C-alpha cells in the first residue's frame, strides 16, 4: 500500500495506491502528496555528523 489509512487523500481508498498526480502518501519527506524539496532536513544526529536530508525523489528520509 502507498497509504496505510483509507482516509488519506493522496491515495484511492479502494486500491490503497497513489492517485494520478500524487508522488507520495506518507513519510518524513512527503509534503501534501508531493515529494519534499531536495535538501530539506529530515534527521539531525546526536553526534557530529551531517543531517540526513530529503532527496526530492523519495517520500522517506534517507539514511546517509
Amino acid at each position: 500500500c502507498d497509504c496505510s489509512s483509507p482516509e488519506n487523500p493522496c491515495c484511492d481508498a479502494a486500491t490503497c495506491k497513489l492517485r494520478p498526480g500524487a508522488q507520495c502518501g506518507e513519510g518524513l519527506c512527503c509534503e501534501q502528496c508531493k515529494f519534499s524539496r531536495a535538501g530539506k532536513i529530515c534527521e539531525i544526529p546526536r553526534g557530529d555528523m551531517p543531517d540526513d536530508r530529503c532527496t526530492g525523489q523519495s517520500a522517506d528520509c534517507p539514511r546517509y
